[PDB]
């Protein structure tokens, strides 16, 4: 009767637009011969301003994957001020402090949750660099900024494809965004969104060449910033501070790099098959001319904070094992510090949540993924009425597991011992939606790919009993998870 | 080393000295393929191909299975076991089909090997309901107008196992050693590698889009019985139950419709509309290697599953449509209208597994748990036992066959009464669709919510249990609505189009 792919009607759109800043025009299609990756290849074609977000659950892949089909606009930092790349939307906040411009943007577009939509239907998708913390806390300026990344870059994801693995369907969404709050051009906005659905629908109609492949796992030819001896000097320095009482924990790191001609999407494919995680992402970041500035590809196992319907939640990980029930109780029985970070998170959420709503849940459960298992503690709370999801992000930022405790003192020492500004490393990758929700991964196990070079940073917590060579090795192993994927992706070939 | 490294000749040789069925395998990254796209590339609706998928208690299970094309099938011709296509040298044929099948499984029995997908070789296909006539003496009153064979099992030697979590496909080409000699080991290896290369080449091809819309028009269909005719049957059976002939009996009737739809398109509509633990598409070959007919279905209920010497059945007590979901669960748990009917079937399952299991191992868990799928939830019981040392998976299938759910209690009297009231032989309806693997395992769905598609006609049969308090009009409509689930899918499939 009604067709599966019936598009939101002009009449229904009109009625919503009288009440809502961001109105989705949607169309569902049967896509039972597509995967999230094949849909990405058709809809995004690896273009600048596109994205793919996937999530392993402990039941394999979650129901939904999200493709950003191509954002004409992105909110970033240029010459120390908020700026839009691509189209600067008329009436959208610009200039001045970037966090204020972002806050103003989210306030302007705040839209009531609507029933019948996929979990993410519009939003700002991208990253905060670790160095955004420099705007939340005063920190020295010693490390060299050789990567030149912006403190933030958020794609205005108005064209989204939501892939429903269970149903074998894709819900295409093209949002109308009412920046100025007028009623003047409702029909134009509907026709505009419908045209964008038609572009995505036509893209899905194209044939696709095979990507059925083999790959091998060669050693990555890569360079490191620190030798084992140099990293050992760092670790020993920090163990001194910890013994003298300056901090309880500090997380140093270093950066690794390798030459690669591999496509970022192929790197994503190797990470997906090798290191499936709750936060898989590929982001193609545009430069100011509409070309590709760089790509971010990562498989992060840990969130910073998730905000859903007023509730903020964090899952700091105590420990992890290689995945069988004896590895489990072997981790609950590790009394080897976790709860100092659970303490940091209790404080962090307390600053944005209603009094008494912040609950902790010591070692609440394990999380079994495909090739690993995690022991997590849960901290949740209810956001105050004058606090947004963005406030939750800034309150928690950066992860304590990526800085130390006390956080500010830990970050001061980090700045002292490291060579270069971290850039993305230890920041976050994720989204803020227009309904006030957010989900951000800690930016670890991530490559930054730019003009034939891949950068991979990794580190690890240093305490009083820490050994330099052991910590060097642990951190290099974390980096090698990504470097190995890049090396392997270069070998992809037809079988 | 390489992901797609093929089983080496030297490893194959070593295995071939101990094992009758030896897989040569090759795993590939196939993260832009789905089970349906892989089926379209590998099998392409050819005769002798199949697709098996399973929703799990609340996604698709890890593995989907494609039978990429079986040259050989074991069936029935002129009332005796016979192979279609290639009759393998030394393979059992003639006589009773269940004997020939038992002899085939005996010959090919091969230890489960580490590192393989869950189904790596076996016999895939169906038993018609009317196979029961070789197990029990029943009257011959109903007309056999479909002409189906009592069984047809594809010898599935070329399989593609699709791993949804990894995004990989494990291609398997089995070498089958019928005579047990080592004469032709290198030829067997080369033949398997060649089969792997055919499947690999097929996966390397481009593929046109299948992104689609469809609508849901009412199906133009025909029935055997009107409501009043069906009521006469129900009233007759209620009388037999009141008289003590039986506790419950499951009549049915056949529906049909014209269709030019591709059976895979029917499959696709069933898949998106009601994913079930047993989805299947089987393209059944005729004796000349053309397509005899296709079987497409989404059955919710197993006959029996045999894994590692343990036989289990899960009779469904009730179903609900899916926090308002918590209330439906509560309601489902508290609904007792059909409890006695369900417990009678649990009792039959105990009878059945008792015949093949080691005394003291048959365990019954009344109303053991709820199974949660995308659009429905099932309240189920469990009957399980350990097979006796002299009993095989096939003995468990035959002991359970046909399902009490599709016959009645006591089973033989119920089948006699079915034969008295139905117009036509059931054919596939009330039989099973599934597999027996070469390692002694089995998993069979009851053949319900299934279409048989042949030469532009689709047949869909459906029925339901009659008990002392049943009424004709209600039971007619409940069974007609079961059939309509499939007829509706067929009518919708004809509308599939580019959006
Ligand atoms: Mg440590
Ligand atoms: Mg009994
Ligand atoms: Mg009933």
């Amino acid at each position: 009767g009604a067709a599966l792919a019936e598009t939101t009607s002009r009449e229904d759109f009109r009625a919503l637009a009288t009440e809502h800043r961001v109105v989705p025009v949607i169309r569902k299609v049967l896509a039972d011969s597509e995967t999230p990756l094949s849909a990405y290849r058709k809809l995004a074609a690896n273009r600048p301003g596109t994205f793919l977000l996937e999530s392993a659950e402990g039941r394999s892949w979650s129901r939904w994957s999200f493709i950003g089909a191509g954002a004409p606009s992105a909110l970033t930092v240029r010459d120390n001020a908020a700026a839009w790349l691509g189209t600067a939307p008329e009436g959208a906040p610009s200039g001045g402090d970037p966090l204020d411009a972002l806050r103003a943007t989210l306030d302007l577009l705040k839209t009531e949750a609507m029933a019948g939509l996929p979990p993410l239907s519009s939003g700002l998708v991208g990253f905060f660099a670790y160095d955004m913390v420099r705007r939340l806390e005063r920190l020295p300026e010693l490390a060299v900024d050789d990567l030149g990344l912006p403190d933030m870059l958020l794609l205005l994801a108005t064209d989204i494809a939501a892939v429903d693995h269970h149903e074998g369907t894709i819900t295409l969404i093209a949002n109308a965004v009412n920046w100025n709050g007028t009623d003047e051009r409702v029909d134009w906005a509907y026709d505009d969104a419908v045209a964008r659905l038609d572009v995505m629908t036509k893209a899905l109609g194209q044939p696709l060449t095979s990507a059925v492949a083999t790959f091998s796992r060669p050693a990555p030819d890569h360079r490191a910033q620190r030798t084992m001896e140099e990293y050992t000097e760092i670790v020993d320095k920090l163990v001194g501070d910890i013994e003298a009482g300056e901090a309880f924990q500090v997380v140093p790191s270093q950066r690794f790099e390798m030459d690669t001609a591999a496509d970022p999407l192929d790197v994503y494919r190797i990470l997906r098959v090798t290191n499936p995680s709750p936060y898989m992402y590929l982001l193609n970041i545009p430069d100011a001319d509409g070309g590709l500035d760089f790509s971010i590809v990562g498989s992060s196992p840990e969130a910073l904070v998730t905000v859903k319907d007023g509730r903020a939640t964090t899952h700091p990980i105590a420990g992890t094992r290689w995945r069988d029930v004896l590895l489990e109780k072997e981790l609950l029985a590790d009394e080897k510090e976790h709860l100092m970070l659970v303490d940091l998170g209790r404080n962090d959420l307390g600053r944005v949540c209603r009094p008494g709503t912040v609950r902790v849940d010591d070692y609440s459960h394990i999380e079994r993924y495909s090739h690993v298992m995690h022991l997590v503690s849960t901290v949740t709370g209810e956001l105050a009425e004058d606090k947004t999801a963005l406030d939750a992000v800034t309150a928690c930022f950066p992860a304590g597991t990526l800085s130390g405790a006390p956080k500010v003192r830990a970050m001061e020492l980090i700045e002292e011992v490291e060579k270069t500004r971290r850039g993305l490393y230890g920041g976050v990758v994720g989204y803020l939606d227009f309904a006030g929700n957010a989900d951000f991964a800690i930016a670890i196990r991530t490559a930054l790919m730019r003009n034939g070079t891949a950068y991979v940073q990794a580190g690890g917590g240093v305490v009083a009993d820490s050994n330099g060579p052991y910590e060097y090795t642990e951190a290099a192993n974390k980096a090698r998870a990504v470097l190995n994927a890049i090396a392997a992706a270069a070998t992809l070939a037809e079988p």
